[PDB]
């Protein structure tokens, strides 16, 4: 079926819940036997929320190569994301080795430092200019150039120097602040325009790296970014746009990383997310 009036049929059909079901039970089961080993314990956030084997990270280092985190490759739309979970006091050093090692231009941020009263990630990078980070397990320097701070989000411009080899680089942290709590938000106009900024800011684009994309876990809001934003490339690269199946193209990414979209509200929002911005782009 089409996208706008399947909406309006599970809507009035109240089956939500069900629909979600559906794409839990054939989502994809594969091996996540290194995120397991004991000596990675204190490198997982959450212990039901692990990267597959085969599309897992690799950090370029001999002693432990382990990250959470997952290369999300979509061969039609040609994007790739990594979608990684908030990092940890002991993974902050391994986050920035991975923005390094891959080549990205841009991490994306769609949680708070604290939500809910409970810490939700590290404060992973700096928050005044004069007052730099050095990871001294990896060896690498980060540094706050410039922020902007909008009503729904704020873009930083950060310098980060690889010390072995003295090589800088330019990297832009996207950072969504203000989705809610709980739930979901009542429009995605905001949610929209913050994936527009990033587009326009080369983040995305295949002359660099993957664009590096965390939530707390990584999996839910996370999910709704990356699911939101293929949908709508492939409405634009094929002939006929009514073709696009969210639930086919959700499903294909649950080959990469477990758990994509937490809940029927998250499926319903990515829903309304793309229909709204399938009527902007034209
Ligand atoms: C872009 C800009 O205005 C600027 C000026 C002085 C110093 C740094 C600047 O930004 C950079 C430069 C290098 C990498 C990341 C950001």
């Amino acid at each position: 079926m089409e996208m706008e009036k399947e909406f309006e049929q599970i809507d009035k059909s109240g089956s939500w819940a069900a629909i979600y079901q559906d794409i839990r039970h054939e989502a994809s089961d594969f091996p996540s036997r290194v995120a397991k080993l004991p000596k990675n314990k204190n490198r997982n956030r959450y212990r039901d929320v692990s990267p597959f084997d085969h599309s897992r990270i690799k950090l370029h280092q001999e002693d432990n190569d382990y990250i959470n985190a997952s290369l999300i490759k979509m061969e039609e739309a040609q994007r790739s994301y990594i979608l990684t979970q908030g990092p940890l006091p002991n993974t902050v050093g391994h986050f920035w080795e991975m923005v390094w090692e891959q080549k990205s231009r841009g991490v994306v941020m769609l949680n708070r430092v604290m939500e809910k009263g409970s810490l939700k990630c590290a404060q992973y990078w700096p928050q005044k200019e004069e007052k730099e980070m050095i990871f001294e397990d990896t060896n690498l320097k980060l540094t706050l150039i410039s922020e902007d701070i909008k009503s729904y989000y704020t873009v930083r411009q950060l310098e980060l120097e690889n010390l072995t080899t003295q090589e800088t680089r330019e990297i832009l942290h996207f950072h969504y602040t203000t989705w809610p709590d709980f739930g979901v938000p009542e429009s995605p106009a905001s949610f929209l325009n913050f994936l527009f900024k990033v587009r326009e800011s080369g983040s995305l684009s295949p002359e660099h790296g993957p664009v590096v994309v965390h939530c707390s876990a990584g999996i839910g809001r996370s999910g709704t970014f990356c699911l939101a934003d293929t949908c709508l490339l492939l409405m634009d690269k094929r002939k006929d746009p009514s073709s696009v199946d969210i639930k086919k193209v959700l499903l294909e990414m649950r080959k990469f990383r477990m758990g994509l979209i937490q809940t029927a509200d998250q499926l319903r929002f990515s829903y309304l997310a793309v229909i709204e911005g399938a009527k902007f782009i034209m």
